[PDB]
C-alpha cells in the first residue's frame, strides 16, 4: 500500500528487540527478538541488527519496499535534559552520554543501537524516546527525596520513574474505553512485566510513580527488589565480604521473584506454587503484598480514583495476581468480578463487577505504537 | 508510699535519658536528660550516669527512699534473638554484642548504659526492652525482603521494625479509649517524633510497619530520609567521592527534614514556612506526601480499618501535620473535625468527625510507662 512505517529497536546489554509497525493502523508488519549478544553467533550490536535484517527479508519484509520513514530508539533514562521525543544527532549522542553514570546498566546498550542503525540505515531520521519523559514534571513534592538538598541537586538526584511510554499509553486508552475525557480522570496504572512500576496520574500529570532514580526501586519484579531500607548495602559491605557494585548487582539481578523462588516467569512460578513449592508461595505473597500497598499508597495521593488498570505480560494475563492484588478491598472501592476477570482473554476490558465504585481495567499496553506515533509527530507530523 | 518504682533509661550515643516512674500509678517521680557526651564536663557514659544520680538528688530524690525494683534498658535492635523482655546477665550482654553489626548506630550506646548501670547499681534487676520485639512475629509476606534468598537468610536480613513499645502500647490505648476489645480491632498507629514510623496491627499482631532492616526506612523524618531507591548509594560512590559509610550517614544524619530544609525541629520548620521559606515548604511537602501513602497502603493491607492514631511528640501537637495527611481522604472513609484537632490539647482524644467511617484519635504514647510494666512483669509480677 501507501503506508509508513517506523522501525522500533529496544537495544538491550544482551538483546535486540525490533517491530516494523504502521503507526496510523498499528499493524506489525514483523516482530522479533536476537539474543545472546556477545555469550554464540552474533557477537556485537553491529552483528544483531544485520541479524535482524535478515530475520526481517526471512519473514517477507524489505524495508526499501516498506515505507520506511524513521527509526525509533527506546532509551531508558533521558535525566532531567530530554524528556521530549528527540531527533539524533552528534551532539544530542554527546549529551547523551553524560546520562550514564544515572543509567549505567540501561542505557549504555541503547547508545549501541544508535551508532549502528545510524551507520546501517543513514537515509532516515533516527528517534530517540524516553522512558523518564512522562515524569518529568512530577510535583516536586513526590519527585525529591528528602536528603541532603546540596548533594541531591549537584548530582541530579529524583525520583525519574519509568516505564513512562506504557503508563501515558495506558492512560490514554483507559480514557478511551471508558468513553470520557482524559483531562478529567484520575487512575492508577499497573504495568505488571519483567519490571514492574505502578503511576497515579491526574488527568495528562502524573502525580507520583514507584519506580526511583533507577529502574529498582517500587514493586517486586521478576529479578528486582523494588523496595528495601538502603541500609541494606552498608550492611553487606561490612558483613559478607561485597563491594557496593556486587550488592547492586545483586539487587538488579538476583532478587525479585527469582531471588525468592529460583524462578523470574510467572508461568512458571504459579507451576511451582500449584506442586506445593513453599519458596513459590512465599515469592507469590511478598509480591502481591507489596502490589496492594501501592495501590492503597495511590488511592490516597490521588484522593478519588476513576480507574485502575492493569497491563503488560503479567497485568494482561494474569488472573491470579489481579485477583490477589485487590481482593478484600470492596471497603476501598474495589469490587472484582470473577467472570469478567477470567485468563486467557484478549482486548481492552472491564474486570470490576458493575457497581464497584472504582473502575478495574485490562488494557494492553502497546509501547512500539506509542514510539511510532511520537516519532511521526515530531518529525512535522 | 509503699510505692515501686523503676528507672528507665535510655542510652543514646551523646545523650542518656532517664525516668523515675511508678508502673501501678504512671507517675514520674523524676525525668531529665544528660547531654552531650564526650564533646564538656561529662566525657563518658559512667560520667553521664553519675550525673544523673545528681539531677536525681537536686530534684529531690533518694534512690534507697524510693522503693526502686528494677532498671528498665531501652534497647534499638533485638534481631532475631530477642524480642521479649529479657533480664540482663554476662551470658545475655555477650550475644547483645552480636548484634553490632545490624545495629552499628544504635546499639552500642546501650550496652554502655548497660555495663555502667549494672555496676554502679548491683542491688537490683536489670532488664533490657528491645525496639524490634512487637514486630518479631510479622508475617514473612511482610517480613520478607525481595532478595536473593541465601544471602538473606545467611545474614538475617529482614524487615524487623521499630517503635514496637510504643506501636503496641498506642494500640492498647486505642481499644481501651475506645471501650472494644484489643483483639476484635484492625488500627493503623503513626508514631511522628525525631524518628517517624506507622504500623497495621489487626488485634494484638503487627501486619505490617514502615522502619525496616534499620530505623532508617519508611517516613521521612527529622534526620532520616525514610524511602530512597538503594542505587542511591552505588551511584554516589561513582560520582561524589564517597565511600559507602559516608553515604549511610548522610542518610542517617543529614536527610530528613534536615536536610531539605536546615531545620529539624517541626515548631522551627512552622515559623520557617510561615515566613515564606520555600525549601521548609518543600520539606514539610515531601513529608506529609510520604506519611499519606503510607496511610493509604496500610488502608489497604487492613482491607477493613477501624481507627487511625496520631503519637510522639509531632503526632501530638502537630494540628497542620494531622490535618494535611488525611485532607482530601473522605472518599477513603476519613473525616477530620477541626474543632476536635485544635492545637494544645491534652490526652487521648477523638479528632475525627462524628459520622467519620474511620475513626481518627490522638493517642498520647508513654514509652518509659510500658517499659516500667514490661520489667516487674517479666521479675515475676
Ligand atoms: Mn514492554
Ligand atoms: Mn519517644
Amino acid at each position: 500500500d501507501g503506508a509508513r512505517r517506523v522501525l522500533v529497536i529496544n537495544s538491550g546489554s544482551s538483546s535486540l528487540k525490533f517491530q516494523l509497525v504502521d503507526p496510523e493502523s498499528g499493524v506489525a508488519a514483523s516482530t522479533g527478538i536476537v539474543e545472546r549478544i556477545g555469550e554464540s553467533p552474533v557477537p556485537d550490536h553491529d552483528a544483531a541488527l544485520r541479524r535482524a535484517f535478515d530475520m526481517l527479508a526471512g519473514d517477507g519484509v524489505d524495508l526499501n519496499t516498506a515505507g520506511l520513514v524513521a527509526v525509533g530508539h527506546r532509551v531508558v533514562h533521558g535525566g532531567n535534559t530530554f524528556y521530549r521525543p528527540t531527533v539524533l544527532d552528534d551532539a544530542v549522542i554527546a549529551r547523551l552520554h553524560e546520562l550514564s553514570e544515572l543509567a549505567p546498566l540501561h542505557n549504555p546498550p541503547a547508545l549501541l543501537g544508535i551508532e549502528v542503525a545510524r551507520r546501517l540505515l543513514p537515509g532516515i531520521a533516527h528517534v530517540a524516546v524516553f522512558d523518564t519523559g512522562f515524569f518529568h514534571d512530577l510535583p516536586p513534592a513526590a519527585a525529591t527525596y528528602a536528603i541532603d538538598r546540596e548533594l541531591a541537586d549537584r548530582w541530579q538526584i529524583r525520583r525519574y520513574g519509568f516505564h513512562g511510554t506504557s503508563h501515558r499509553y495506558v492512560s490514554e486508552q483507559a480514557a478511551a474505553f471508558l468513553d470520557r475525557p482524559l483531562r478529567g480522570l484520575k487512575q492508577i496504572v499497573l504495568h505488571l512485566g519483567n519490571g514492574c512500576s505502578a503511576s497515579a496520574i491526574a488527568g495528562t500529570r502524573p502525580l507520583d510513580t514507584s519506580m526511583g532514580l533507577t529502574p529498582l526501586e517500587g514493586l517486586v519484579m521478576g529479578t528486582r527488589s523494588g523496595d528495601i531500607d538502603p541500609s541494606v548495602v552498608s550492611y553487606l559491605c561490612h558483613t559478607a565480604g561485597m563491594g557496593v557494585d556486587d550488592v547492586e548487582s545483586m539487587l538488579n539481578h538476583r532478587s525479585g521473584v527469582v531471588g525468592l523462588s529460583g524462578v523470574r516467569d510467572f508461568r512458571r512460578l504459579r507451576e511451582l506454587i500449584e506442586s506445593g513449592d513453599g519458596a513459590a508461595q512465599l515469592a507469590y505473597s511478598v509480591f502481591t503484598h507489596r502490589l496492594r500497598k501501592y495501590i492503597g499508597a495511590y488511592l490516597a495521593v490521588l484522593g478519588h480514583t476513576d480507574v485502575i488498570s492493569f497491563t503488560a505480560g503479567i497485568g494482561e494475563n494474569d488472573a491470579a495476581v489481579r485477583r490477589d492484588a485487590v481482593s478484600g478491598m470492596e471497603e476501598l472501592g474495589i469490587v472484582l468480578d470473577e467472570r469478567r476477570n477470567l485468563p486467557g482473554a484478549k482486548g481492552a476490558r472491564q474486570i470490576s463487577a458493575d457497581d464497584s465504585p472504582i473502575t478495574v481495567l485490562v488494557v494492553p499496553t502497546n509501547e512500539e505504537l506509542a514510539i511510532a506515533r511520537d516519532c511521526v509527530r515530531v518529525l512535522g507530523g
